């Protein structure tokens, strides 16, 4: 992808959040949470990627209220996150983040997770943080009929991916059987811990 890393889609001012990420959850939050298999149905593809093209070669925004078919909102959003120089969670800290979702006690693992969250970027942190608020949402919602794990299970490749830019398949199966708790640990984590990257408390 010529994406290119995170850090280019955020100004100098906190919290450093993509536009495109705000205005995606902004839908999704504003018409999705009635809609069942949000982050699991895909979107029309011709669809996202004319919405792509809006914000990434245009740079604009497209009129997403506009947007009826709400998957494809939902496919946008994975499609950047997915689609960064390196993921959201970094190559950096990939095997870190495995490593703290693999301890077997819940609250040594969850220590664990916010030593590795606290050693991310702050552009990272700040959009993994507004991303694990709205996607606690999504699985409180019983209209969804998706739970912490079903969101788990596709946001491990889009946000959690590899430990280097092109793994082989072995170790990639290997990241791939692993990605998934380290998204169920995050969304585990406080609404109050997450909200506190948001503002100033």
């Amino acid at each position: 992808s010529m994406e290119g890393m995170l850090a280019d889609f955020v100004s100098q001012t906190s919290p450093m959040i993509p536009s495109i990420v705000v205005h995606c959850v902004n839908e999704i939050e504003q018409r999705g949470l009635t809609e069942t298999g949000l982050y699991r149905i895909s979107g029309c593809d011709r669809t996202v990627k004319e919405l792509k093209e809006k914000f990434l070669r245009v740079k604009t925004v497209p009129l997403l209220s506009k947007v009826d078919d709400i998957h494809a909102i939902c496919s946008l959003l994975k499609d950047f996150l997915r689609n960064l120089k390196e993921p959201l969670l970094t190559f950096r800290l990939n095997r870190a983040f495995m490593e703290a979702a693999e301890i077997t006690d819940e609250d040594n693992s969850i220590a664990a997770m916010y030593q590795a969250v606290g050693e991310l970027p702050q552009a990272n942190r700040d959009t993994l943080a507004f991303l694990m608020i709205h996607l606690q949402r999504v699985a409180q919602s019983p209209h969804t009929k998706m739970d912490v794990a079903n969101l788990a299970k596709v946001f491990g490749p889009t946000i959690v991916a590899h430990a280097v830019p092109n793994p082989d398949p072995v170790t990639m199966l290997q990241d791939i059987k692993r990605q998934p708790k380290v998204v169920e640990r995050l969304l585990s984590l406080p609404l109050e811990y997450w909200s506190q990257f948001m503002m100033v408390e």
